[PDB]
């Protein structure tokens, strides 16, 4: 059976495991346009607003970092 | 065997897919601090840095919007 992060993934698309992880993975489907799981959606709208704003702000932080790393190599 | 987007994630993991998807799951663990496969890091070590700016300055626009839409539930 699957281990390490393929399991965690694998999960997430079932539904299961912390709220910035779900938060995240929704943004990987924004990025690709690819199709969320029904399971995941669920969790997605259940987020709370004051929640969801805190975890996507600090991705775009995030981002911004990765982008200059990018710039320097 | 996996089918739809399971698949596709799945084969992502294991190194192959677009430029495009291998980028937005590298971001994926960025935002969740989770360690990358090793199939995965290849991709993203080879990626030509014009092609990895392009890309990851389209997600930063698309997580803008994403944020937007939050703040006006």
């Amino acid at each position: 059976p699957l281990v390490g992060v393929k399991r965690v993934v694998m999960s997430l698309l079932d539904g299961r495991g912390p709220v910035r992880f779900v938060l995240a993975l929704i943004t990987f489907f924004k990025f690709t346009a690819l199709a969320p799981t029904k399971a995941l959606l669920g969790r997605w709208k259940a987020v709370e607003k004051s929640v969801a704003m805190k975890h996507l702000t600090s991705f775009k932080r995030e981002l911004g970092t990765l982008i200059d790393a990018v710039n320097k190599r």
